[PDB]
């Protein structure tokens, strides 16, 4: 059921925003501020930017037909981090930690 799926998707994103995962989930809360120092080339490398607040708004505006469409945006957010940043950057390790939380929840639904 697509309706039951999207309510579970809202639940997964709720845990991702919770205090428990806050230590590594904070860089993915809001869209990447391209006006900040060191992020002048972000728009040149990342063509489709995605973050948790945009996903939350897209769920509320019913922009996802099913769980797979929600999952695609969550993975786009992580893939943007892996593409733009160097492999040894701290944000890449944080992305892996938050993706572990998502992948385990997304598989068990
Ligand atoms: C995903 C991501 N978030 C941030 C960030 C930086 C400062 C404050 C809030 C978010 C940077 C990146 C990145 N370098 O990819």
């Amino acid at each position: 059921s697509h309706m039951e799926q999207l309510k579970c998707c809202s639940g997964i994103l709720k845990e991702m925003f919770a205090k428990k995962h806050a230590a590594y989930a904070w860089p993915f809360y809001k869209p990447v501020d391209v006006e900040a120092l060191g992020l002048h080339d972000y728009c040149d490398i990342i063509k489709h930017p995605m973050d948790m607040s945009t996903i939350k708004s897209k769920l509320e505006a019913r922009e996802y037909r099913d769980a797979q469409e929600f999952g695609a945006d969550v993975r786009l957010m992580f893939s943007n981090c892996y593409k733009y940043n160097p492999p040894d950057h701290e944000v890449v390790a944080m992305a892996r930690k938050l993706q572990d939380v998502f992948e385990m929840r997304f598989a068990k639904m």
